[PDB]
């Protein structure tokens, strides 16, 4: 009475075959479950992590390129500008050609680059402004440095845009590294390498004469400049409740209590947030009402930008634009940062140019690529057993609070008012099969020419900065999506109350139509619980059932919550990770994430007990001798299969709002009552440690 269904047949042998059958459930459960994974598998030379997830990425950039690399006569103008796009990003020959002049043409765009100038003072310096040169970037490039000024969602009316200020994200991965010793010090000594190299390069370039030591000089400068601004920057753990973030303003306060003397001006924020958004000239004047995030900051930075001169400035942010632009020319270019990526991501090589190209239309022209996917790939009524399983886990969250002691019965009722107020997206807009005009018309300000990569790199920037500042005085557009379909995650907003789930993951292992329901609920069922309790983790817990950030929590059942989720807080906390040489995870830069496995995998169990309960048990496949109560387990488990390069776990440890997948499982199977019965564990079993977190 075991099925002998060749889609069972099938699952069977993925699922054994990733187990090791030798180990104790009770004792390893990431071994138990991933052993044998772990044995056959070597990362890639061009990966810094890998496994089954990973391999499932890998595996829709094949179908991406099977769907954009063949012209089709009755492609729609929409599909044609993607490919061609494609077609230009592959042309390596091309690419070459052209060696480094599409930056050249940009230098003097952006005040130029002072290392790779002749006399930087006389040709820009007189000119030079902070508001412009900063704000340049930002607009036109809509790379943000030194001032991360932006357009978003406002967190208090999410109907509404506004104008936000932050610190920069930064040249390294995390402020971490600007410490520049020990585990960082090779990262540290590539970075200035790096701008190194490419500082000479592009005077090679220039017929101009090089000081090597003088190089040495100025890019260990812009380095001394970046470390100042990283210790600037506030921790990741002071960010992470939205309501000390959320300091809203006018230029007005905000050019009274936090002024800035750059170059000797001082600073205008009128000027620069002009000199910004008049670039669809539209107005602002000193009682614009703006956000800010990062108030300490810019307190903070006076101080710094104080000591340094114009030229100082413009070797970083410029810099930092050249950066990225560096693989979108010649070999000789890419070459440059070989060395700065093994140090981060500890890859000896890059990625297929397919692959890397695929991915950067997938990305820029999402819905056009999106269409694409569904037609090669992805079944459509899919659509609707999701919806209903949804359907499901939401009543089982909605069951749930009822039993739930911690909270006060004010506070679980309108906990259950965010409940059926969360959307759902699943798969992608019928827009994006339906409709042609729409899909041709959110990229007909696009033309692309074929031998002109970097020039279409370059459109595409100012297009999509050019798109958000478009949004200022706009109203939320219900309509939009977060994910392309073409995407194998799932996401849940603040703003939107929304849960995604994009084709890309709709598929195995978390779902088909057709294995048994105890993986479609280890697997996805896992998944929409994931996102829903996002919800209410210790972020979108602050946020009502449309987008704001408004308190709906008893006081006491506040304090109820970080009482319980201070838990999950020391749990993972003392998890340490060999592949980052023992280091502790971070328990508060994780806290949401890992509270919403907790609450998801339970929230899914229950979905399919219930499943149990009105359909009762279902036929056993080959193989395995499990229950389906445990294949839920299994599958959950085998989601997160695979390890990770040293260099990148030190990276992900301080960069990820993820766990590691081992402790993504072992956290949150060491929590779960279902699991240790499932897998008849005893008391004190590693898995099976009397202490208990939880919270949802
Ligand atoms: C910042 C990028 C991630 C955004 C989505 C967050 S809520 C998340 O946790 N997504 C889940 C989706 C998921 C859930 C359960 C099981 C598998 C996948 C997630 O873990 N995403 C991982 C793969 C990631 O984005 O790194
Ligand atoms: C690459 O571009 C070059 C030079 O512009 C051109 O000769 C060639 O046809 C292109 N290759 C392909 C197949 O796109
Ligand atoms: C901003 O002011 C600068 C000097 O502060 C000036 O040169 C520039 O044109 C101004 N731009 C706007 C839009 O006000
Ligand atoms: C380890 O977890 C324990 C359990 O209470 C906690 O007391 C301690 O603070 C944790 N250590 C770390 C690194 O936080
Ligand atoms: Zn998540």
């Amino acid at each position: 009475g075991i099925c002998k269904s060749s889609d069972c047949i099938k699952s069977a042998a993925r699922l054994i075959q990733n187990m090791d059958a030798t180990t104790e459930p009770c004792t390893d459960f990431f071994k138990y479950a991933c052993g044998g994974w772990l044995k056959r598998n070597v990362i890639p030379e061009t990966s810094s992590r890998y496994g089954n997830f990973d391999i499932l990425r890998d595996e829709l950039e094949v179908v991406l390129k099977d769907v954009l690399q063949e012209p089709k006569t009755e492609d729609i103008v929409a599909v044609q500008k993607a490919k061609a796009l494609y077609r230009s990003c592959i042309n390596e020959s091309a690419i070459d050609s052209r060696g480094g002049e599409p930056l050249l043409k940009l230098l003097p765009d952006i005040y130029g680059w002072p290392v790779a100038t002749e006399n930087w003072e006389q040709k820009y310096g007189a000119s030079w402004t902070a508001e412009k040169a900063i704000a340049q970037l930002n607009s036109k490039y809509g790379k943000k440095v030194l001032i991360n000024l932006f357009v978003g969602t406002d967190d208090k009316n999410s109907v509404n845009h506004v104008i936000h200020i932050d610190q920069p994200r930064l040249g390294l991965p995390s402020r971490d590294y600007y410490e520049c010793t020990g585990i960082y010090k090779e990262a540290c000594t590539a970075y200035v390498d790096f701008m190194i190299s490419v500082a000479r390069l592009i005077r090679q370039e220039e017929r101009l004469p090089i000081d090597e030591n003088q190089l040495a000089l100025e890019m260990n400068k812009v380095m001394e400049l970046e470390k100042e601004i990283a210790n600037a920057t506030a921790k990741p753990e002071d960010r992470n409740d939205p309501m000390l973030l959320y300091n809203k303003m006018t230029l007005a306060q905000i050019q009274n209590n936090f002024s800035l003397e750059i170059n000797g001006k001082p600073f205008s924020w009128l000027n620069f947030t002009n000199e910004i958004m008049s670039t669809v000239n539209i107005s602002i004047t000193n009682e614009e009402d703006v956000v800010v995030y990062a108030p300490e900051y810019l307190t903070k930075l006076k101080p710094i930008l104080t000591k340094y001169s114009a030229r100082d400035l413009q070797n970083l942010m410029s810099w930092r634009f050249i950066m990225d632009l560096v693989s979108s020319l010649s070999r000789t270019y890419k070459e440059s940062r070989n060395a700065f990526r093994k140090a981060l991501y500890g890859t000896t090589s890059e990625t297929a140019t397919w692959r890397r190209c695929a991915n950067y239309v997938n990305g820029n022209m999402e819905n056009a690529v999106g269409r694409l996917y569904v037609e090669a790939a992805f079944a459509g009524e899919s659509k609707h057993v999701v919806e209903d399983l949804i359907a499901q886990i939401r009543e089982v969250f909605i069951q749930t609070l009822d039993d739930l002691t911690w909270m006060d019965a004010e506070t679980k009722k309108r906990a259950e008012e965010k409940a059926l107020a969360i959307k759902e997206r699943i798969g992608y807009p019928d827009d994006i099969v339906s409709n042609d005009n729409k899909l041709n018309n959110e990229y007909l300000e696009l033309n692309y020419k074929e031998d002109e990569y970097f020039e279409n790199i370059i459109q595409n920037l100012k297009f999509s900065q050019s798109k958000q500042l478009k949004k200022l005085r706009e109203k939320v557009d219900k309509d939009e999506w977060i994910s392309g379909a073409a995407v194998v995650n799932a996401f849940y907003s603040s703003g939107r109350n929304q849960i995604v789930f994009p084709a890309g993951i709709l598929q195995p292992p978390f779902f088909s139509a057709q294995q048994s329901n105890s993986l479609n609920y280890g697997g996805i069922g896992m998944v929409i619980g994931h996102e829903i309790t996002h919800g209410f983790d210790d972020n979108g817990r602050n946020f009502n059932k449309d987008g704001d950030l408004v308190d709906w929590w008893t006081q006491q059942s506040a304090s109820n919550f970080k009482e319980q989720s201070q838990c999950m807080v020391y749990q993972y906390g003392n998890f340490s990770w060999d592949l980052a040489g023992g280091q502790h995870l971070n328990g508060i830069n994780t806290l949401g994430e890992n509270i919403a496995d907790n609450g998801g995998l339970g929230q899914a169990y229950r979905a399919y007990q219930n499943y149990i309960k009105k359909n009762g048990e279902e036929k056993l496949l080959p193989g395995l001798d499990l229950n389906h109560k445990q294949l839920f387990f299994l599958n959950f488990a085998q989601v997160w299969c695979g390890t990770y390069r040293p260099e990148y776990a030190v990276n992900s440890i301080k960069t990820d709002v993820h766990s590691p997948g081992n402790f993504r499982i072992i956290g949150t199977l060491q929590n779960s009552a279902e699991f240790s019965e499932a897998f008849h564990c005893r008391k004190n079993s590693y898995m099976n440690p009397e202490k208990k977190c939880r919270v949802w």
